[PDB]
């Protein structure tokens, strides 16, 4: 009866969708966006989540959180979780060889698991769907990476049960990405397809075989710390040396101010995607001076072309792994919001000798997309 919703839980950026009246819906959430940061944020009288967490971590670096994907369903002793430990502003601690967020929350200290953590953006999209629906949703499809193990899929339902959501099933992301595209459907025989993932922070890529609805992973390759984060640092570097130019002034040291400049970055970025320059404004961006500029979608692609090319030996990897030639390749699927930048689908495009790419739907939307169609089928 009520409709299912599908919930692409990503590193950086959420989205969730619904299935009703003949078509899906990406749902926007209070601000108009049609994806909401994976933050979290506590202060000293309140929770806060989504894009209002996101909008004020310049001014609570250290009860932030963000990044919760990165642990999730991991040991504190994990090599990953002791690496990423060394670069996050927020706490980690051990628990029983299970990592915790240690934060400072209404005045007192607590400590969360990654699960809760992620409980709250899960509640978050599912607050934004019922605010749609105009009723309460409590059964839902979660998306997770093709590689995950089976306790970081244990715990990304653990947070959906959190949410108060009934977990229908977990399903890997590249997948749904095919099922958005309708590709689980096929004629006679088996279809290669490959899933070209770049996120916020993340680089996936995946060779899928799709033989009636079957899906088998074939290959994976990537970069766990390679996505449009990095695109904006290198922004954010470039204009750093700018302000150095024009003011005498070295602004690398005020976290605020890098902090500012770096949000500025993220939204002059994907300004770029559709227009071919940007300006940046930021008021009193450092010692009370206002730093006013622009940038071009060619200055752009040159500060991250080494970064843009080294997308394509995971896709070569990949292919190799999966011993197919790229012209035994059936689909390109482009996944993730840094897929919409021109040059990053110039260089698959070039790559793949010309072959057209599933773009229709934003690339930041079509996990969500392929998630609602599952809760809908599974829904019956
Ligand atoms: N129009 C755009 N042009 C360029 N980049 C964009 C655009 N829209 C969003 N992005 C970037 O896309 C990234 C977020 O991608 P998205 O797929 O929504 O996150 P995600 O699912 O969390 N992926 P990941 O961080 O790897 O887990 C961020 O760096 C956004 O700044
Ligand atoms: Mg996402």
């Amino acid at each position: 009866k009520a409709a299912a919703i599908g919930i692409d839980l990503g590193t950086t950026y959420s989205c969730v969708g619904v299935f009703q009246h003949g078509k899906v819906e990406i749902i926007a959430n209070d601000q108009g966006n049609r994806t909401t940061p994976s933050y979290v944020a506590f202060t000293d009288t309140e929770r806060l989540i989504g894009d209002a967490a996101k909008n004020q971590v310049a001014l609570n670096p250290q009860n932030t959180v963000f990044d919760a994907k990165r642990l999730i369903g991991r040991k504190f002793g994990d090599p990953v979780v002791q690496s990423d430990m060394k670069h996050w502003p927020f706490q980690v601690i051990n628990d029983g060889d299970k990592p915790k967020v240690q934060v400072s929350y209404k005045g007192e200290t607590k400590a969360f698991y990654p699960e809760e953590i992620s409980s709250m953006v899960l509640t978050k999209m599912k607050e934004i769907a019922e605010a749609y629906l105009g009723y309460p949703v409590t059964n839902a499809v979660i998306t997770v990476p093709a590689y995950f193990n089976d306790s970081q899929r244990q715990a990304t339902k653990d947070a959906g049960v959190i949410a108060g959501l009934n977990v229908l099933r977990i399903i890997n992301e590249p997948t749904a990405a095919a099922i958005a595209y309708g590709l689980d459907r096929t004629g006679k025989g088996e279809r290669n397809v490959l899933i070209f993932d770049l996120g916020g922070g993340t680089f996936d890529v995946s060779i899928l075989t799709i033989d009636d609805g079957i899906f088998e992973v074939k290959a994976t390759a990537g970069d766990t710390h390679l996505g449009g984060e990095d695109f904006d640092n290198r922004l954010v570097n470039h204009f750093v040396e700018e302000f150095k130019r024009k003011h005498k002034k070295d602004i690398s040291q005020n976290k605020r101010a890098v902090r500012r400049l770096r949000t500025a970055c993220e939204r002059a970025k994907r300004t770029l995607s559709s227009s071919t320059q940007a300006s940046l404004e930021i008021d009193s961006l450092f010692e009370g001076i206002d730093f006013y500029t622009s940038i071009t979608r060619a200055r752009f692609e040159e500060l991250c072309s080494d970064l843009f090319r080294s997308t394509l030996e995971p896709v070569e990897k990949a292919l190799r792994d999966a011993k197919l030639d790229k012209a035994q390749i059936h689909d390109l699927v482009l996944v993730g919001g840094s897929t919409r930048i021109p040059k990053v689908q110039k260089l698959l495009q070039d790559f793949f000798n010309g072959r057209d790419l599933n773009k229709s739907i934003n690339p930041d939307e079509a996990v969500a997309y392929g998630a609602a169609v599952q809760a809908a089928i599974l829904m019956g």
